[PDB]
């Protein structure tokens, strides 16, 4: 409609210099591999590839909208209008990282709740088959596919929602965890929680050994204190899950933010 035809394609443009950018940060990470700067630098990339993608899948819907804004002008007032006429954006793309967080961090609050309880289980004494109990119970609990576990899509309200399988790897990829997150349910896929930590937890306990008729078993400090350091840390693994997929989040908000400060430049020159 008018200037919109002019936002577009100059649009389109910035989709494939992103897409040319993604390659060239993965090359430059291929030299040094394990370089911790290139890594980060090439997945921002990736998810602001990604983050125009979706803007760009959904141009009509928002055209639309902010078209029919336009015509009820200041800058300001441009971003403000186009601000709130994206939401077709938003929702799929920091609501997304809003639902991943949130879910995480009821996952990780739930095995909290567990460790809570570590004192009443405890050479020395540890209640393998109380603790063990415990973990497998949290296994099971997020290992099926719910609203507790799901991480895309966002589960809204009742019923399960699910996505192409090409729409769930794009976030297995973006939110950097493993293919045991990817799962089918129905005529699609969903990314949920990592279990892997819990699981090795419990496979770590059943390594101590067979307990005692106390369902526990004794232990020499030798063999305690190297059980509690690989089940401390396999906890700070989860943490560290909880941690970085909240620093991804942030970097969206940020990638969003000049998303929206382009889209209303490109706007605010096509009249001019």
């Amino acid at each position: 409609s008018g200037y919109l035809d002019d936002v577009s394609a100059k649009f389109d443009t910035g989709v494939d210099n992103l897409q040319t950018q993604v390659t060239e940060a993965l090359d430059k990470l291929a030299a040094k591999p394990s370089d911790p700067a290139l890594l980060a630098a090439y997945q921002s990339k990736l998810s602001e590839y990604n983050l125009y993608r979706n803007a760009q899948s959904n141009t009509v819907k928002v055209f639309k909208d902010i078209d029919a804004a336009i015509i009820q002008i200041s800058d300001a007032e441009i971003w403000d209008m186009v601000s709130q006429n994206i939401s077709a954006i938003g929702d799929s793309y920091l609501g997304v990282y809003e639902n991943v967080v949130a879910v995480y961090t009821d996952f990780y609050q739930a095995f909290s709740d567990i460790l809570s309880k570590m004192g009443g289980w405890l050479t020395v004494k540890l209640d393998v088959t109380s603790l063990k109990n415990d973990l497998n119970s949290l296994v099971n609990k997020y290992n099926q596919i719910n609203s507790n576990t799901v991480l895309f899509p966002a589960q809204s309200g009742s019923g399960v929602k699910v996505a192409t399988e090409a729409e769930a790897r794009q976030w297995l990829s973006e939110l950097n965890l493993p293919n045991s997150c990817l799962k089918s349910y129905g005529s699609g896929y969903v990314v949920t929680v990592d279990l892997t930590p819990l699981q090795k937890m419990v496979q770590d306990i059943d390594g101590l050994g067979a307990p005692g008729k106390d369902s526990k078993l004794e232990m020499d400090n030798a063999k305690y204190q190297a059980w509690q350091s690989g089940f401390k840390a396999q906890e700070e693994n989860m943490k560290t899950t909880l941690q970085t997929l909240t620093q991804k989040y942030s970097n969206a908000n940020s990638l969003y933010d000049n998303l929206v400060k382009v889209l209303s430049s490109t706007i605010s020159s096509s009249l001019e």
